[PDB]
């Protein structure tokens, strides 16, 4: 499964069941459901705090232990915080920080020109500075994963979360194939591929590396500047496979300056070895994110 942390061949904190108090469901997938909950005695000078709890729907017990081990390793400002597990009785639970604004795709769409309707964001569409801040934070999380030699394989805005103060982090609760089924191409009986985010070598040769994740980051950058639109939305799944393998590139979004579109094309070099590194991509976006109003006003 592309995006499943256990596809990486690289101690776990435990929380008592009495310390977790379920509030309501946030979502559900084929592997289980997610709830908002209050977690007691988790962090000092807080006493009580909101968390997102993933409940497991055997080999699944072994998958759970391996997932928990890998999630414990990931500790970064731009990776969704994993607090630990609850193993006393059933269902087994995984506890994560709660991200108020939900997934990045939903956040972009709700703050784009097609939205229906102010604590963390100004009225109307997200400005250039805000779009650059979002992009920079996702790149920072990808720099951290590249540094640990982790290959995501399902990087996309749906697989990022947005918290209070527009803090953006990479992470998901394993429900993207259920919530965003049209973002995947169904092969056989259960295989679902995020082809629109995949480079030619991943589609043609099934090779996944730090470089295929750079390509996916370029597509993320494109989703950010189109306010969450699906890449190749005008194409069917087979038509998108044809365009990607033929070497066609996503058009410059209207809200995207040429400086940013350059960073996107740098992620989309046909040859994996010639794609810019995530360190270089993050350095450029961060520089543009923290540029003074005088400098990015002439970019916009
Ligand atoms: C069946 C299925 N399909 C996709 C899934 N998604 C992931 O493994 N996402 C990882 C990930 C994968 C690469 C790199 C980083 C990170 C990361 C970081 C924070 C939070 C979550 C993740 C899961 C799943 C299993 C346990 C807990 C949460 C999700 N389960």
């Amino acid at each position: 499964l592309q995006g499943h942390i256990i596809e990486n061949p690289q101690c776990v904190h435990h929380i008592k069941r009495r310390d977790i108090v379920l509030k309501w469901e946030l979502g559900e997938g084929a592997f289980g459901k997610v709830f908002l909950a209050e977690c007691h005695n988790l962090l000092p000078e807080q006493d009580k705090m909101l968390v997102a709890v993933k409940a497991l729907k055997e080999s699944a017990r072994q998958d759970f232990q391996r997932e928990a081990e890998l999630l414990t390793m990931l500790q970064h400002q731009h990776i969704v915080r994993f607090f630990g597990v609850c193993t006393e009785g059933r269902p087994l639970l995984m506890v994560f920080e709660y991200m108020r604004h939900g997934d990045l795709n939903r956040f972009l769409r709700s703050h784009g020109p097609d939205a229906k309707l102010g604590e963390d964001v100004a009225p109307g569409p997200l400005g250039l500075g805000q779009l650059l801040a979002v992009a920079s934070q996702v790149a920072a999380g990808m720099v951290y994963l590249a540094g640990l030699h982790f290959v995501h394989r399902d990087l996309a805005t749906r697989n990022c979360l947005v918290g209070q103060g527009l803090v953006v982090k990479i992470g998901d609760f394993g429900m993207s194939r259920d919530i965003y089924s049209t973002d995947y191409y169904r092969v056989g009986g259960r295989t679902m591929l995020p082809i629109r985010w995949m480079p030619p070598e991943s589609i043609l040769y099934r090779k996944f590396t730090t470089e295929s994740d750079v390509w996916s980051f370029g597509v993320v950058l494109w989703e950010i500047f189109t306010y969450g639109k699906q890449p190749w939305y005008q194409l069917s799944n087979t038509e998108a496979i044809d365009c990607i393998t033929q070497g066609r590139e996503l058009e410059r979004p209207r809200a995207c300056p040429p400086e940013v579109y350059a960073i996107m094309r740098g992620c989309w070099q046909r040859e994996p070895q010639q794609r810019h590194s995530i360190k270089d991509v993050h350095a450029r976006l961060q520089a543009l994110a923290q540029a003074p109003p005088v400098y990015l006003d002439v970019l916009g």
